[PDB]
C-alpha cells in the first residue's frame, strides 16, 4: 500500500539551523533549490558559508563541553531522543518522501517504502547501541588496574550528498549523536530541504541544542570551510572521488582532524554457468538502475559466462525496455530525471563514449522529454576493460554487460579497479561463493543479490571507494576515541 | 613422517599430584590399570578416594587466594606458562603418544599426529587467550562508573572420561589455567598414565604449587567427592548421561556448583542427492568408525536420499571391509581395541538387537580375536528409528545407515532425539546448505565434512548432549565469574 | 510529581494467559490473591498446575518451530515488539504500580517512580540488543569456513518470587524475548495479577501467539512441573535457596536443562575511619531496609570500622526512627507490611533469636498494628558472626551492624558465608576502593553507594546466591545456544 | 641482573631486505650510520629510495595475492611464526640491545632490561591474537545470511622513528602480521641496524618471503614514496607532526590509503595537594626525563597546587642533579646523549627562548662534553603558558615546572594544546581521580603513575597528537578490513 499527502507541499524550513534556532545567513545572501523533474525553482534557502560554519562549530563545540546537558545525560537518553526522532519521522512519513521526491528527483514509491523506511530503521537501530557503547578493563603487566573509556570523538562535521539526501543524513548523525558526539551537516546544494525539516523535528524530540547544526550552503565554500575547520574533530564523507581528496588535503593542512570518506565504485557482478539466470538478471538490473543509476553501488560491470551470456543480454534488454519515464510524484512512473545538469552532461558524455569506443548499443543511448534532466534508460553489450565506460562512474542509467570464460581471469578483471565500493556473484555452488567473494577486493559482496543493504552490517570501500565502515556495530567504532586510563594500585589480583 | 619411541617405554608417574609433590594415597591402596589390546596390567597407580580429593581441593583453594603468586601473576605470565607446558609436551610427544597408545588402545598413529597435535595447539590457543579476558566499562544510568570484572571462578573440579585422555585434560586445564582458576583433575580410572607425565610438566614449567592437582581414581569415590564438593566452584565432566546426571544432582544437593556437561550424542548425517558421493562416503565412515567409534560425535545415524542410498550403502560397505586389526602401536594396524569389558559387552549386546531388531548386517557383527577387546568394523542397513542401535549411543565400529525421501521429514527425524552434540550435512547447493544446518538441533553442524575439531570453535552439545561450551572465544566465558564494580561519582561524562 | 489513579483499581486478569488466549485451569479450581496490609482477598486467579504447564510448554513449543513467525521474523522488529509493550506498560503506569502496590505491599511511590521506570527501561534496554545479538566468523585451522549462530535456546520456564512481580517479571521476559526464545512464566502465587496485566500488553502489542505464556500457581504444582519437564529447554529462577536446590536437582533428573538461579544473599558493607560518614549511613540504611527488607541484596551486615563504629551505630538508629507505618497506597507512608505470614513468621523468629543471642536491640524488635503483616523496623548492634542474624537472610526490616578493627581481618568476615550476591565499600582512598572491592566475593559491589542497579550491568551471584548473569550484553548471553557451523573449502584465505 | 656481550658487537646486516634476500640499493649509493655518544661513523648501509621501495611493494602485493602461502596458512602459524620471532630476538637480546644502545644513544641497562622486553612480549602478545581475529554473523533484515570477514588490508608502508627503533619495529609489524597483512618498513635513516638484525630472523623464523620487506634510507626520498605509493593500502607512522602532515597530503594526492599517525605531544600532569609528593615526583621526573626526553609521552608540563608547589619543585631539582652523564653502554651511566645534531639544536634553542621568556633555571641549561651530543638534564620552573617550552614539544631533557590554584582552571590549561597524547593525575581521592582522567582530552590519562605502557593497552593520540591506536584489542582494528557477505535465502530464522 503507498498513501500520499494529501494536500499540497507547503516549503517551511530554508534557514541555517544553529544552537536549535533558524538564522539568516550572516552574508545574507540566499540559493535556489529545483525540482530535477521540471527546472523549476521550489523555494530559495538561507546560503551558508565560513562564517556560518563557525557559529555552528562553536555552538557543536559548547554542547560538547564536559558538564554539558549532551556530555551528562545518560546514555539511555541519548538513545531515547533517537527513538523519539524515528517516532516523528514516521509521523511526518508522506510529508518528507514527498519532499524527497519532489527534490531530488526521486520516485516517490521508493522514497515512501524504501527511503523513509530505512531512516526510520536506521535511526531505531542507532538508539538501540547508545547505552551498548562499552570499554574494557585489561590485564596489564604490573600492579595497575587499567580501563578504557570509548568516549565521544568530539564536534563531528558531516558532508552529505544529493543521492540519498535523507538517508544520508540519518548514516551520518545515527552513529554520531548515539556514541555522544555533535554535529554540523552540510548537506548537499541541491537537496537541503528534508534535513531542514527533520532539523525541526529534532528540536521537537528536545535535543540539547547545538547537538545538531545544519548548515545549507555549497561545497568549495561551506564544505571546505568544514574540511579546513582548527576545531572540528572529524569529518565525514559520502560523494566524488574528487572532492575526497580535497576534504583530506584540507584535513590534513589544518588540524590533521579524522576523515572518513566513501566515494564511488565501478561495482562488478560475475555470474556463473550454473547462476539462477531470472534471478541474477532481475538483480543485476536493479542493482544498475535503482535511482537512476545515482547509486555509490551501481553495478556497472556484469561480467557473464559465455555460454549464458547472449541469453543474459536478452533478458536484460527486455528488462530495460519496460520503464516509464516522467515526474516521479505520479504513480505507475517507474524512471525519474537525474538531479541536474552537470551529471545529465557527464551521463551523456560517457554514453557518447561508449558509442565512439565500439561497444554494442542494446537500448536507449539518448535524452527523453522537453523538460527535466531525463535519461533513457540505457544498455551496452560487448564492452571490455578498456573503454571508459568500463572504467568511470556513470551515475547514470547505464549497464554494462561482458562476456568471460576464465574464472581466475574474470576475478582478476573484477579486482582490476581503483574502487572497491561492493560486487554481486551470482552461483548455485557453495564453494564457487565462498572462494570467489573472499578473492573479491569489495567492502560488501552479495551472493545470489544485490543491493541488499541493512542498518545492522558494516558497509565502506575498499581502496579508493573510501575508508572506515558506517553502520553495524563495527561502523560505530569510528565515532569513539578510546582513552585508556591506567591506575597504579598496591596488588592487583586476577 | 611417523616416528617412534627408539626404546621401551618406562612408566615413572604413578602417584597423587598435590601442591606439585608426589603423594600416596590416604588409604595406601592402589589400582591396577590395564592394556586393552592385551588385557595385562602396565602398573599399579596410587587409588585417590575423598580424602585425597580434599587435600587437592585445600591445595586448590591456597593457590586461589588474594595475594597468592597464581593471582597476583600478570595474565601474560599465565600465558607464558601455558605455552611452555605446550613446549614440553612437544618435547615428549614421542613419550606422550606411545603411552597413550599403550593405555587407552588407541592408534600411535592417531595418537601422535592427531591427539598430540591437537594437545599441544589447543595449549598454545589458550595461552593466547590470557591477557586478552577483557570485562567492560559500562555507560550505566545515573552518576556512577561502573566497570566489570571477569574473574576466575576459583577451584574448578574436572572429571575426565578414557576415550582422549590427554586431549580431554588439555581441553579443561587450557581454558582453566588461562582465565586464572585453580584445578582438581579426575582422570579415568582406565587412563591416569599421561595425565600423571603431564602433571610432571606442569612442575617443570614451573606453575606455582596447587594451580594443578591431580586425583587419579574411581568415579563413585574420587568422582562423587569432586561433584559433592562443599568448597569446589564448578565441576566440568565428559562422559555419559548417567553419571552427568548424578553430577548436577551431587552438585544441586551440595554447595550449588556451577555445573557444565558433555555427554553422548547420537549425531545423524543428511546426504543430498546432489552430494558429493565419495565425499559424503568418505567423511561419515570415519565420522563414525574414528577411535573405534568411541568418539561423542560419531556419525551414527546417516539418513541418505533415496536415489543414491544403495551406491552409498555399496560403497561404505567396501571402506569398512578395509581394516587391520591388531596392537595399535605396530605400523600398519588400523584398528585398536576397545577402552574395556563393560563397552566391549554394551557394543556386541547393541549388535545383537540390532540383528533381532530386523535391521540389515552388512559387514561384521561380532568380536574379533583371541586377546584385547576387539570388535569387527559393523555396518547396518535399512535401519529405523524406534530400533535400540538408532536411538542409544554405541560407542563401538558400528555404522546405521537409513533411506530418506522427504527432506521436511528427515530433518525431523534427525532432530527426533534427546540428543544434539553434532551433525553433518552433505550437498552442493548453498541454500540447502544453510537452510538446513540452521534448522538442525546441534551444537557443531558439519558442511560436505564431518569430525572437523579445532581450539578456535567452540564445542558443546544442544539439549541431552549437555550445557555450555568449550574452546574458541566463547568457552573461555565458562571459565570466568563477572564481577560489576559501581562506584558513586560527583558527575559522569560520556 | 507522584500523580494517582483517578478512580478505583478494577482487577479483569484472572486467567491463565496461553497462545494469546485466556483459559480456566484445566481441574476448575481458582485460588485467591491478598492485599498484605489489610490481609483481605482482592479477587481469585485460576490455579495452573501440571496439566495447564503441559499446554503452555505445547504452545510454546509451536512457536519456536523452524519457519513460525518468532523465529523468521526480523530480529529489529522482535526488538520493535519489546519497545511497543513498553511503551504500552508506560501507557498504563498508574494502574500498574496501583495493582503492584496493593497485591504486593509496596509503597505506591517507590511501585511508580522506581519499579515501573525499571520495567521500562529494561524493556527498552533489551529491545535495543535483539538485532545486536551475533556470532562468529572463526579463522579455524584447515580449508574450512566457520562461523558461529547464536540462536534462541528454545522454551524457557521462567519462575518468578513476590517481592518485585513486575520488575523480576521484565528482568525474565526481555533478555529471553529479545534473544528469540518463547516462554512459560510462573508468578509468585502471592502476586500474579500484574504479571497477567502484562500479558493483556503482549497481546495487544502483536507479540505471535504462544511466545509468551503465563500460569498463575503453586510451587510445588505448577513450579515443579517447570522445573521436571522433558520439553522445557531451560528454567530461570529468582527466589529461595530451598527451591533453588529442588529445581536443579528436578532439572538433573529429568532432561538436563539449562538452569540459572539467584538466590539469597546477606551482603556485606565494609565502611572505613576515612569514609563518608553520612553518605554510608544513608546508602547502607537504604541497603537494608528498602522494600521492607525484601530484597536479594539488603545490606544485612554493616562492618564499621571501630574509631567511627558508635557514631555509624547513633545515625543509623536515628535514621530507623523515622518511618510512618501504614498501607503503601496512602502519601507520606514509607514503610508497607511484609508479603504474609511465613515471611512474618520468619522475621519475627529471626529478630527473637538475636535478642537471645545477645545481640544489642537498639530499636524496634516486635510487630506493629492490628492487620497487615507490619515489622517494627529494627536495629542490632554488637552482633557477632556466629548469632543467626548474621548468618540467615531475614528479608525483614532489620538492620545488622558490627565493629571491625583488622581491615584483613573484615574482609575475611565479609567472605566467610556461602552466599555471594553483593556487597558494598565506603572509602574515599582509591587504592583500598580498588583493592578490596577485587577481593569480595561478591557479583555486585557497590563504592561509596548502595543497591544502584541499572539494566546495562550484568547482575547475579557468587557461590550459592545462585549462578549465571542477568541484564547487561553478558546476560544475554545465557538466552543463547552456539552453533558451530563448519564448511569445508577448497582453499580458504585470510 | 644486567648480563653484557662478552665480546665486542660486529655489525653484519648492511642490506636492503626484499622477497627473504639482501639487496643492495638500485643506485648503488650507501649512506654513513653514527654512533651518537661519539660522533663517529659506526658503518654504511645500503640507501633505499623509490626504485628499492618498488621492489619492496611488489614483493609485498605478490606475497599478499589470493593462494599465497601468507593468506592461505592458519592463522594459528601466522602466531606460531611470531611466537618463534620472539624467540629468536630472546636468544639474540644481548647482541640487539647492545646495538640499540650503539646506534640509538640509549641507555645499554634500559635497552636490555625495557626496550628487548618490551619488544619480546610485544611480538608474544600480537602472536596470540592471530587466530582469534573474528568477524561476525548478523541477524539482518530479510531473508539473507549476512556474515563478516575481518580481513587483512594488504600492503602497509610502516615509516619509524628513531628514538625506540626495535620498540617501534615490533609494535608496527606484530599487529599488522597478526592481522596477515605484508609490510614494508622504513627504519630511521639515524637508527637502521636492529631492524636489518631482525629482518635476518624473520627469515630464520621461516616467515614466506615478501611478507616483511626493510628499506633503510631516508625521509624525502623513501619515507615519501611510501607515503604516494599507488599500490600500498595503508602507511602506519611515528614522529614528527610536520612529517605526519606531509604524508596525510601524499596519501590523499595519490591513492586514499588508510593512514594512521602518532606525533608529538605536550603531555600534561595535574598534582593536587593530597597527592603521594614523593610518588608524584618520582614518576613525573621519569615521566619527563626517560631516555634523555626523547619520548612522544614526555611529562613536559607538570601542574603542581600552591600549596605543595615549592617542595614538589625543590625535590625535583634534587632529582634531576644525581645524573651521571656518559656512553650509554658504561655500567652505572644514567643519561646517554641526544640522537642527532638537529634534536641537539632545537633542544638548546628552545632552552635558550626559555631563559629569555623570563622561566626560572633551577638547574643545567647547556651542553655536556667534547663530543656526543650531550644536553645537561634542565629544570624550569614558574614556566607560564604562552612561553615557548610551555608550547612547543622539546625532546629533551628540559623539564616544565608550573603553580595552580583552581583545578577548573588547570584542565583548562592541561587542555589548551593542539596536542593529546597523554597525561597524569596525582592524587588520593576517588572521585577527582575518575573526574580529571574524564575531563582530560588524552589518550592515555595515568593516575598516580606515568609511562606505564603494555601490549594489553590501546595508545594513540586525541588530536593532533595523532589518529587511530597500536595494541591492545582495539588496535588490531585497523589492520584489518571489513568485508560483509549477505547471501540470499529461502527463509531464515533466529
Ligand atoms: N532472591 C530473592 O530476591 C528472593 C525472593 C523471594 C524469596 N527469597 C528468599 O526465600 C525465602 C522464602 O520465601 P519463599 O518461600 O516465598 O520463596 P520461594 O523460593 O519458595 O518462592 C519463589 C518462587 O518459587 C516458587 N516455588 C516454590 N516452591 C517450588 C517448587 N517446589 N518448585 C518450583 N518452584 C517453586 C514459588 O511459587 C515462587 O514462584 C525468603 O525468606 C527469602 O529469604 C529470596
Ligand atoms: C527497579 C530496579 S531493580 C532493584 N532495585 C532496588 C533494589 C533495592 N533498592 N533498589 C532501588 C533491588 O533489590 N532491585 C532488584 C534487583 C534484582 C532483582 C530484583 C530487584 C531496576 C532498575 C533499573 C533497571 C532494572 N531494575
Ligand atoms: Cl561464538
Ligand atoms: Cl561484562
Amino acid at each position: 500500500d503507498l498513501p500520499v499527502l494529501l494536500t499540497d507541499l507547503k516549503i517551511q524550513y530554508t534557514k541555517i539551523f544553529i544552537n536549535n534556532e533558524w538564522h539568516d545567513s550572516v552574508s545574507g545572501k540566499k540559493f535556489p533549490v529545483f525540482n530535477p523533474a521540471t527546472e523549476e525553482e521550489l523555494c530559495q534557502v538561507e546560503e551558508g558559508d565560513k562564517e556560518d560554519v563557525d557559529k555552528a562549530v562553536k555552538a557543536a563545540r559548547q554542547a560538547f563541553q564536559i558538564g554539558s546537558p549532551w556530555r551528562t545525560m545518560d546514555a539511555s537518553e541519548r538513545g531515547r531522543l533517537l527513538y523519539k526522532l524515528a517516532d516523528l519521522i514516521e509521523r511526518d512519513r508522506l510529508l518528507l518522501a514527498t519532499m524527497e521526491s519532489m527534490n531530488g528527483g526521486k520516485l516517490y514509491s521508493n522514497a515512501y517504502l524504501s527511503d523513509l523506511a530505512g531512516c526510520i530503521k536506521t535511526l531505531r537501530y542507532c538508539a538501540g547501541w547508545a547505552d551498548k557503547i562499552q570499554g574494557r578493563t585489561i590485564p596489564i603487566d604490573g600492579n595497575f588496574f587499567t580501563y578504557t573509556r570509548h568516549e565521544p570523538i568530539g564536534v563531528c562535521g558531516q558532508i552529505i550528498p544529493w543521492n540519498f539526501p535523507l538517508v544520508m543524513l540519518i548514516w551520518k548523525i545515527g552513529p554520531a549523536l548515539s556514541c555522544g558526539n555533535t554535529v554540523v551537516v552540510k548537506p548537499a546544494e541541491q537537496t537541503p530541504l528534508t534535513a531542514l525539516h527533520v532539523a525541526s523535528l529534532i528540536k521537537e524530540a528536545g535535543f540539547p541544542p547545538g547537538v545538531v547544526n545544519i548548515v545549507p550552503g555549497y561545497g568549495p565554500t561551506a564544505g571546505a570551510a568544514i574540511s579546513s575547520h582548527m576545531d572540528i574533530d572529524k569529518v565525514a564523507f559520502t560523494g566524488s572521488t574528487e572532492v575526497g581528496k580535497l576534504i583530506k588535503e584540507a584535513a590534513g593542512k589544518s588540524n590533521l582532524k579524522r576523515v572518513t570518506l566513501e566515494l564511488g565504485g565501478k561495482s562488478p557482478c560475475i555470474v556463473l554457468a550454473d547462476a539462477d539466470l531470472d534471478n541474477a538478471v532481475e538483480f543485476a538490473h536493479h542493482g544498475v538502475f535503482y535511482h537512476q543509476g545515482q547509486c555509490c553501488i551501481a553495478a556497472s560491470r556484469i561480467f557473464v559466462e559465455e555460454s549464458i551470456y547472449d541469453e543474459f543480454v536478452r533478458r536484460s534488454v527486455e528488462r530495460a525496455k519496460k520503464y516509464i519515464l516522467g515526474n516521479p510524484l505520479t504513480p505507475g512512473v517507474t524512471q525519474g530525471p537525474q538531479i541536474d545538469k552537470e551529471q545529465y552532461d557527464k551521463i551523456l558524455d560517457l554514453i557518447e563514449s561508449g558509442k565512439k569506443e565500439g561497444a554494442k548499443l542494446e537500448c536507449g543511448g539518448g535524452p527523453w522529454g522537453n523538460k527535466g534532466y531525463f535519461v533513457q534508460p540505457t544498455v551496452f553489450s560487448n564492452v571490455t576493460d578498456e573503454m571508459r565506460i568500463a572504467k568511470e562512474e556513470i551515475f547514470g542509467p547505464v549497464q554494462q554487460i561482458m562476456k568471460f570464460k576464465s574464472l581466475d581471469d574474470v576475478i582478476k578483471r573484477a579486482n582490476n579497479t581503483f574502487y572497491g565500493l561492493s560486487a554481486g556473484v551470482f552461483t548455485k555452488d557453495i564453494d564457487k561463493a565462498i572462494t570467489i567473494s573472499s578473492a573479491l577486493q569489495a567492502g560488501t559482496v552479495w551472493v545470489n543479490c544485490y543491493g541488499v543493504v541493512s542498518a545492522q552490517c558494516p558497509f565502506g570501500g575498499f581502496k579508493m571507494s573510501g575508508n572506515g565502515r558506517e553502520l553495524g556495530e563495527y561502523g560505530f567504532h569510528e565515532y569513539t576515541e578510546v582513552k585508556t586510563v591506567t591506575v597504579k594500585i598496591s596488588q592487583k589480583n586476577s
